[PDB]
This record gives C-alpha cells, sequence and structure tokens, in this order.
C-alpha cells in the first residue's frame, strides 16, 4: 500500500531554539508533544551551513565536495523591471539550478506510484532555468521560486504549479491589495496578505485532497523563522511584549529587504510558537482523516540560528552548548533540531545519537517506500562518475537491526572560505586553508585548537578532503597544504 511522507523543513532554526532541545524563553509544545510520541535526533545535520547546498545535498543525496550547487548564487541582479502598482520588481527571480542529469527525491517518488506535493521556498533554480518544479517532478508547488523573494512576508507576487488548475508551468499569482502599498517604510505594515500564513492554507488544502489510494509525498518548505522579523499583531506576538521587557528594535535593510520592527525579542519567540502552532493543526488533519497510522512526519532545518532584520541569537543562546551560526562550519552552523515521528513503526520517547547528514535522506527514503538498488537505477552513463554519498539510517530510525556508520561527514562553503569534516570524537574545521582540531567529547563548544598533539589525525582528515573535494567552477574553497 506505500506509506506517505511528509518532511518540515524551516529556516534558518538552530539546534537550541525548541523546548525539547533546551530553549528556555519561547514554548514550542506541539513539536515537544511530537518529539515526546517520536525519536528526538541528538547528532543531525544540514547539507551545508547556509540554504541552497543544504537543500541540494538533501534534494540529490550528494555532499558539497560533489553538488553542482554548493552556495548562494543570485540570477536576478541585472533582470529587467516590471511594475506592481508603484513598485519595480525583478522580471525573473532565483539562484543557481540543480544539474538536469543528476535525479532528485520527488522523481523517484513519482516512479514508485507517489503524488507530490511542495508548499514554501524551492531556491533549486530561477523561473524558466532547467530546473523548476513542473520539470523535476512536483505535481503541485505554492510558495516563492526566490531565496531573496522570501525575505518580505506581505510581498508583491507569489509562485505557483497545479497539475489540478491545468497550469502548463510556473505562473506568477498577483497579491492584489499588497501591491496598493510600498515595499519600505512607514506603510509596508498596511499590506494584508500574510505569505506564512497563506502558504499553510495551500499545504492544508492539498493534504485534504489526499485519501488512501495513491501514496502522497509532501515538502513544507515554510519560511519561518528567517528575516524579516514582521508578522500579524495577533495574541501570539502580543503575549511575547508582555513577557520580555525591556525590548531592542531595528533599524532596516532597504536593500536586503528586511523592514524597519519594535520588540525583536518578542517578534523572533512569535514566529517560532506560530510555526509550532501549524505543525499543530498538520497533525490534527492526519488523525482527521485517518492517515496518522500510515504517515512518517519529520521536522527539521536548514542551517543554523540567524542574526539577520533584529535577531539576536546571543539573548535565546544563553543555555547553549554548540559554538557559532549560520555560514560557519563550527558545530552552531551545521548541527540542526531533528524529529521523527510513525505511530506503531518508529519508537516513541526515544533519543538518537547517530552521526547522519541531509545526504543520507534520498538512501533513507528508498528503503522506506520499497525502492531497492535505486543507484544503479537512477545513476547517468553517460557521465565519467555519478557520486551518490549517502547512508540509510532506516535501520536506526525503526530501532531494528544493521545500523553502518560513516567513515566521515564532509562540508565545504565559499562565503567563510571553510572546510568541516567529523569523524566519530574528532572535528576539523579549516579556515582560509589552516586547519583547526577539535575533540567534541572532551569540547563540545570547539575552544581548544589541539592540531598541534594531534599530526597523525590532521594528516588523515586532510587525506579525507583531498579525496572527496572536486573542482566545481561557480564556488570555490582554499584547500589546506600537501
Ligand atoms: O537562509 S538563506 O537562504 O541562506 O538566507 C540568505 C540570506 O541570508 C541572504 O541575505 O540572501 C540570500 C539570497 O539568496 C538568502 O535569502
Ligand atoms: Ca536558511
Amino acid at each position: 500500500t506505500k506509506p506517505n511522507i511528509l518532511f518540515i523543513l524551516c529556516d534558518d532554526m538552530g539546534y537550541g531554539d525548541l523546548g525539547c532541545y533546551g530553549q528556555p524563553f519561547i514554548r514550542t509544545p506541539h513539536l515537544d508533544a511530537m518529539a515526546s510520541e517520536g525519536m528526538r535526533f541528538t547528532q543531525a545535520y544540514a547539507g551545508s551551513p547556509v540554504s541552497a547546498p543544504s537543500r541540494a545535498s538533501f534534494m540529490t543525496g550528494q555532499h558539497t565536495g560533489h553538488c553542482e550547487v554548493r552556495g548562494n548564487k543570485e540570477y536576478w541582479t541585472n533582470a529587467p523591471t516590471v511594475m506592481y502598482g508603484n513598485n519595480k520588481e525583478y522580471a525573473v527571480v532565483g539562484q543557481h539550478p540543480y544539474d538536469p542529469d543528476h535525479v532528485i527525491l520527488p522523481e523517484i517518488m513519482k516512479e514508485n506510484g507517489y503524488t507530490t506535493g511542495m508548499f514554501g521556498k524551492w531556491a533549486g533554480g530561477y523561473e524558466g532555468s532547467c530546473s523548476t518544479p513542473d520539470k523535476r517532478g512536483i505535481d503541485e508547488y505554492f510558495g516563492y521560486i526566490c531565496q531573496f523573494q522570501a525575505h518580505l512576508y506581505y510581498p508583491n507576487f507569489l509562485n505557483r504549479y497545479s497539475k489540478a488548475l491545468g497550469d502548463t508551468g510556473v505562473v506568477r499569482v498577483i497579491m492584489d491589495e499588497n501591491i496598493k502599498y510600498p515595499m519600505y517604510g512607514a506603510d509596508y505594515q498596511k499590506r494584508p496578505q500574510y505569505s506564512a500564513d497563506m502558504i499553510h492554507q495551500k499545504a492544508m488544502e492539498w493534504l485534504d485532497e489526499q485519501d488512501g489510494k495513491q501514496p502522497f509525498f509532501g515538502v513544507l518548505t515554510y519560511t519561518l523563522p528567517h528575516a524579516e522579523l514582521v508578522q500579524p499583531e495577533d495574541s501570539i506576538l502580543n503575549e511575547y511584549k508582555e513577557k520580555f521587557n525591556p525590548d531592542k528594535s531595528y533599524k532596516g535593510s532597504e536593500g536586503s529587504r528586511y523592514n524597519a520592527i519594535t520588540h525583536v525579542h518578542a517578534q523572533f519567540a512569535g514566529m517560532i510558537t506560530r510555526l509550532d502552532y501549524y505543525v499543530g493543526e498538520v497533525l490534527k488533519k492526519l488523525k482527521e482523516k485517518g492517515l496518522d497510522e500510515n504517515t512518517l512526519v519529520i521536522f527539521s532545518s536548514d542551517n543554523g540560528p540567524h542574526e539577520e532584520g533584529g535577531a539576536d541569537p546571543t539573548f535565546f543562546g544563553r543555555d547553549g552548548k554548540l559554538r557559532g551560526l549560520k555560514r560557519q562550519c563550527y558545530e552552531g552552523g551545521i548541527r540542526i533540531p531533528f524529529i521523527a515521528r510513525w505511530p506503531g513503526r518508529v519508537p516513541a520517547g526515544t533519543v538518537n545519537d547517530h552521526i547522519c547528514a541531509f545526504y543520507d535522506l534520498m538512501p533513507t527514503f528508498c528503503e522506506i517506500i520499497g525502492e531497492k538498488n535505486y543507484v544503479k537505477k537512477y545513476a547517468n552513463k553517460d557521465k565519467e562518475v555519478d557520486y551518490f554519498d549517502g547512508i540509510s539510517f532506516a535501520p536506526t530510525l525503526l530501532g531494528k537491526k544493521k545500523q553502518k556508520e560513516h567513515d566521515f561527514l564532509y562540508w565545504e562553503f565559499n562565503e567563510t572560505n571553510q572546510i568541516g569534516v567529523r569523524m566519530g570524537d574528532w572535528k576539523m574545521v579549516v579556515k582560509k586553508g589552516i586547519p583547526f582540531l577539535y575533540n567534541l567529547a572532551t569540547d563540545i563548544h570547539e575552544d581548544n585548537n589541539v592540531a598541534d598533539q594531534h599530526p597523525e589525525i590532521v594528516e588523515k582528515m586532510k587525506a579525507v578532503i583531498f579525496a572527496q573535494h572536486t573542482p566545481n567552477p561557480h564556488f570555490s574553497v582554499t584547500l589546506p597544504e600537501k
């Protein structure tokens, strides 16, 4: 009968920003109940310390030493204008496209008889590119094609692809009341069409059309709690304007599409309690429709905590254990919350220390849906080598037999010019070609560089960097000396 699978992947949430992982100032009751009926992962990693490559890793089953997308690259900077009211907007939006000759996860599900849904941020390819959801195995899409467009929670348009409405490809749905008002300044909050509510409703309409004939695969890529720090001025926000006193404000960034706002500690806390509430409505709806015993639901985040649009990770991180933010190959930039729930399949109230990353999700779903020897089926014969880097963690997720272990995890990132490797207790961060070494068992906060005492380990972990990194012309890093 094949099981349904939902993956809820949010935007710029830290390892320590949820209650069940140890946040002290924000309520997350729906996700904490999910973990209490679920399995909570303690050593789970993003594909990258930043959005586009992390999402590419998940989609491709490849690490950033091999992947086509290894960073954020914009294709809208020199696009022509289009006017929505008095608002000058970009006529083509989005980021670098996925390689059309390497398979992604939505296309494997389609081959296996699933119907496919995706609600929120795409960030896999610009409008008109070789990689938009219509061409890469998505039946029903609604949200933001472009990472930069997602900066505004009250935008001029959102993107749609709907077989059901007989769209021939991606269109723009114009937000008719928003366009009457500026994009920046005092009058911006006169915009009434809030993106995260409108995108959550479309996801919920899709789900209510589902029944126990065809299996369904859903990607809920909601933008909370990414900047800007603007939302509805309702009860959720007011609870936190109460708890936090005094509070700070944000001056704004017109060039970054982050609007000025007051009570920034209140804004950020409200945005996480709002996302928790959405996840409450998903889990209830699955029970309401008799879907709960045959649906796997996973919650995670695309990278480490942020400091954009008035965010204050220092205040919210008071009791946290990990070093660093988004963009850093330090543990705080890559390690993320990961919760799984499947009544009577995934054991309830469990913690799981298995060392795993987003590039492991492709083989994990393949093993769950019955699709055997996926590499030989989907690998491209016209390539000199078609890399697949993942190991399935389906065994440990069902607490059964034969869990296999990585020799290493690997990450590289251009903006901070860093490389990260984890090999058991040992962790390497290369900065501008110089290796730093830490033991995570004696030093989780990565305070003591012990490269001096451990040269045999340093060379081994360089031997991994040399074997795993391939040329990519679009994104570059400095390798250490041989
Ligand atoms: O989470 S990320 O998408 O990496 O956030 C980044 C954001 O920090 C940066 O300012 O602009 C890019 C645009 O591609 C993304 O929106
Ligand atoms: Ca992100």
